């Protein structure tokens, strides 16, 4: 079935995989060097043997679209993803006057009470952001953040390259062009960010009418990460064909390191053995044709039957 | 045998290649998303198939090697690769007083005696950049070129990043990170460009002390500049790993956009009947291990016993 080649991934990895201590006291399993091919014209690649959760995926692409980099968006969509960003430069001012909350997701998966300790002081961070508008721009904005590199890039000369923007322009008047690339690394923030981007660049390209994209993504997470990557991209192939008014082919991704954390193993094994259902199928509103003004209710997932999901703990 | 990935694109190309008709007005085949991979451990992956010269792929990458972004280091070296580049200015400038040249390069394709008129006025170019040295600094150096993107990025506060230098110090006390990637691509810079970077963003890794190199290259030229791009990389990857202690792996390359350009379908046809030898060797100076000051003689290619080159007009 379609998401067959993700599936592959990690059959793969767990049968060749170098085993690669690293930067957390989880160690993983590694390749390096790996390209998916997806047909969008036959469904979107949204897992059916997990059951990945879609909304999820909408709220952080549009939030993208929208330049934005402040949390707020998320957390009022219910959206959680980047909360630790923010929250461990909250806990780290001159301001926070709490508990200690040292590298605090680590001690959260070997939590004692205090997994509850941080989880408080969560809800208290969350609803600052949402409810104190000057709390919120202090610490709610990461600054630098797809939405703004995508968006928002800054030139030497004090400006700002809003680069999807523009490569949308390109691919309707030069769809042709060889040059439909957007980028997430800049060799000047790389060397102090917490996150450098791992979908780190980007590109088009437009044949017989239709619309394909590679992503270089140089870290992926097999278990956790990976299904969820996979669909930011195919849903941002089908918003950039819908506004280019063209028809949608391939999602293209290729990795630089692709692993598996050890301890998600036995999760991924019993992945495998389970066979897919037919992939869903996406509604993007016929009406509405400029993205950027996107919101939620404009993308429709249909026939998403998944099975359960896999709980896995998360690799720190 | 080794280049056999190679020859597995442009039978693929020629098989499943889309016709895309592009920026020149010569034609092409063109596909988006291949991968290939060569195990540096069976020999150094230059073309036996066709006689590709090495030594001007040495020329080039020392060049950028030393930050380099003056082209007399080039025409020092008989190296002519990027000659068109600055003469392109230097008929521009309103210093300049002889014929047209206007987008030269396509009128000495269908050249009248003007090919001479050209190569005339060239032959003058190159001298007056080895001799007179203002003119060399002034019309000679391309200043956004890979020497200096790659070891001298500037930054929005006014500094220069040394990408490769750095990253090769991660590499030394940080090989595992998943993060060592140089990049070419600048936002700023790439809406005027004149040719944007084809060889886009690469990455290293590190696994059982062999070294590994992916890279993304958003357009290729199957038949003229393919078997070029692959020597510099496997090259890149073993001066890295010189200099690092490291044994060498694999280099694998990514393709956004690979075509052959119309006009070589025969040539690469009659590569397609010819069987490779044994590949070549590499020859590292054992004593130096400071690449940035490595010269020429400090690398030897063994057994490179090609067949005969392939004479194809160039596209434009
Ligand atoms: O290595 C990570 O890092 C972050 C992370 C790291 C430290 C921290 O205190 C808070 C979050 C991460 C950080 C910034 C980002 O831009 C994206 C991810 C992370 C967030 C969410 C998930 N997940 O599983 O959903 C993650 C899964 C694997 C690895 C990381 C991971
Ligand atoms: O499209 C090209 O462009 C350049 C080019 C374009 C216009 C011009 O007047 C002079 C040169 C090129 C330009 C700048 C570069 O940084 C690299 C290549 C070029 C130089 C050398 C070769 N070859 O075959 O050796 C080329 C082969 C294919 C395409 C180009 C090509």
């Amino acid at each position: 079935m379609l998401e067959q080649p993700y599936l592959d991934l990690a059959k793969k990895v767990l049968d060749e995989g170098h085993f690669k201590p690293d930067r957390t006291h989880t160690g993983t399993y590694s390749i390096f060097g790996h390209q998916m091919r997806f047909d969008l014209s036959k469904g979107f690649p949204l897992l059916t043997t997990k059951k990945v959760p879609f909304g999820l995926i909408k709220s952080e692409l549009l939030w993208f679209l929208h330049g934005d980099t402040n949390i707020r968006f998320l957390l009022q969509h219910r959206n959680h993803i980047w909360d630790e960003w923010a929250f461990e430069k909250w806990v780290k001012s001159d301001e926070y006057h709490g508990p200690d909350m040292t590298d605090f997701g680590h001690r959260s998966q070997k939590d004692p009470e205090f997994a509850a300790v941080y989880h408080e002081e969560m809800a208290k961070f969350d609803d600052r952001v949402l409810h104190d508008d000057a709390f919120a721009a202090k610490y709610g904005d990461l600054g630098l953040v797809y939405g703004s590199q995508w968006r928002a890039w800054h030139t030497s000369k004090g400006d700002t390259i809003d680069q999807l923007g523009d490569v949308i322009e390109q691919i309707k008047t030069h769809p042709y062009s060889r040059r439909l690339i957007v980028s997430a690394w800049n060799p000047e923030d790389v060397p102090t960010m917490a996150l450098p981007p791992c979908h780190t660049l980007y590109q088009f390209y437009v044949n017989d009418g239709k619309l394909s994209l590679q992503l270089y993504q140089r870290s992926a997470d097999i278990f956790l990460g990976v299904p969820f990557n996979i669909a930011s991209y195919a849903l941002l192939t089908h918003l950039v064909a819908h506004e280019c008014g063209l028809e949608v082919g391939e999602f293209i991704h290729t990795f630089g390191d692709a692993h598996l954390y050890v301890n998600h193993l036995d999760q991924i094994k019993e992945q495998l053995s389970r066979t897919p259902r037919p992939a869903p199928t996406l509604q993007l509103n016929p009406d509405k044709h400029d993205i950027f003004d996107f919101d939620m209710k404009d993308i429709k997932l249909l026939n998403y039957d998944p099975y359960p999901a896999i709980k896995a703990p998360v690799a720190v």
